[PDB]
């Protein structure tokens, strides 16, 4: 004990930009994990539970289709190592509004010094009508 | 161990309601978590892993789902919120997943909604679920 | 002796089986593709399994993962944790799919635990860090 954690949530009010904060009530950072350059920065060597969630909302459908993309990254220490851990792509088109959220989840072996980043290809439909629709966490196994 | 958790589950019987059984097997309360008012309250300070499923399910498309946590501090607070839209006479099945750690306070009062109950699925046991777990 | 752990993944060579694969700590055992419980107490217990297919053949195409407590008291297969997914809803487009499972409960000294789904043929062995079952003691 006592186990490294982070939950971070999107800033609204950041126009055209997926930004985690940690410094708004319901959002933390614990036992050594940071927020850099919009990056979670693992403080020691085990097994992570990686999780995000991200609420696109649209206004019904305009020509042709949308891509939606959701990817979480990591960039290690040794070598500057740049590897894709979770991703997932959404055509929410097939005017009503539209919702779609994307949900990344997985358990992985994570080192010291290693940057996490949680990215969306379009912040122009990013949902933030209430609180708690869109988030980034790491938790300690 | 001394840590307060909790898992919940849908009563079945609960006509248009997600109501949240505790003594019901395999379901649990331990070490001062109580439900009350179809709540989970805290009972001790500390960091939490929150987490919660849905299962909704229709049969075909005639609609917006959702599924929110929310916490009520010693008014309703999201702590974590979902919305989908199942239908773009097969039948459709569509959880909802939240889940995060938080930060919580002696006597605050979470609790689990969905905006559709009458789409819900408790068929079989374990498709629908709310617990707390201290860290 | 200071918290029974464990976290299993699939064996990406088991093709059409769900075959959890050791490498387990202080008594939790992987006996007969299942977790068994070294002593009472608060588990929580978590799964995660990728589906990928690669197009629609029709809407009755429903996955499902299920998490069983097989107690050494009563010896009855009892779901705890449960989902149900209808990924399907021309150039066939490859869809992927995750279910997601977990929960804290209180288990026995020699329950048995199973993580199983309903289609292996979906079952995508690519992801790895994706297909997994867990327990830790709390
Ligand atoms: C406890 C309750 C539920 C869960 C659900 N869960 C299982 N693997 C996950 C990966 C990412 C996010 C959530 C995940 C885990 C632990
Ligand atoms: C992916 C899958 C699920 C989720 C939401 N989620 C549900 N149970 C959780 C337990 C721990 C963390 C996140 C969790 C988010 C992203």
């Amino acid at each position: 004990s006592d186990k490294p954690v982070a939950h971070v949530v999107a800033n609204p009010q950041a126009e055209g930009q997926l930004q985690w904060l940690n410094r708004r009530a319901n959002a933390l950072l614990a036992n050594g994990v940071e927020l850099r350059d919009n990056q979670l920065v693992v403080p020691s060597e085990g097994l992570y539970l990686i999780y995000s969630q991200v609420l696109f909302k649209g206004q019904g459908c305009p020509s042709t289709h949308v891509l939606l993309t959701h990817t979480i990254s990591r960039i290690a220490v040794s070598y500057q190592t740049k590897v894709n851990l979770l991703s997932a792509i959404k055509s929410p088109c097939q005017a009503k509004p539209w919702y779609e959220p994307i949900y990344l989840g997985g358990v992985f072996q994570l080192e010291k010094g290693d940057r996490l980043s949680a990215e969306i290809n379009r912040p122009d439909y990013l949902d933030f009508a209430e609180s708690g629709q869109v988030y980034f966490g790491i938790i300690a196994l």
